[PDB]
């Protein structure tokens, strides 16, 4: 076995590297945990949305009553002395 | 002897896989990086309900202050008959 | 044979995971994150967003309210 590797040196020497199996084993597991965390951010990203479209509702909304503010002015206003 | 392989080949052919030191030291960083999503997107999703508490209390202060300037408008309309 | 044949080598390798599948998938890996973080920093921003829009809205409200208040005033003295 001095020239040529012998099996038993092969088997030796492949003990400190890793086999398809574990390889595709921990590929599965990061996916999953891609996929999970994404849907997170994802779902995160939909209640954003949906916070930004009532956010603007909402300065609509004051925008109108600013404006009713002003009109209910003139109106005490008017009677006033 | 010409089928086989010297250790100087099986050296040069090893170059190209894995150790399981280098897997080892990539699966942790991996899993490491995911903790700290999670501490990142549980974070932003606690930032979040937040908004969501306080969109919500200030709509209802919204409609509080629509009721009132109903109130107001009657009356004004009664002051001008 | 006790000495490893240049084909019974390739055969045995095959179950494990070479350098250039593994250092692809990490690359792959490393890119996912990024965009990870690409996400999660413009959520954050709109986050911020919303959070300076709320603080501010509930100052004009509370000023709002204030107004209300003093609205009711002249009502009451018009009528009351």
């Amino acid at each position: 076995g001095t020239r040529y590797v012998t099996h038993k040196q092969l088997d030796e020497k492949l003990k400190n590297f890793v086999t398809k199996t574990e390889f595709k084993e921990f590929q599965t597991v990061v996916m999953e945990s891609f996929a999970v965390q994404n849907q997170n951010i994802d779902a995160q990203g939909e209640q954003i949305k949906e916070l930004q479209v009532e956010q603007k509702a909402q300065g609509k909304t004051l925008q109108l009553i600013l404006e009713a503010l002003q009109g209910i002015n003139k109106r005490l206003d008017n009677l006033e002395s």
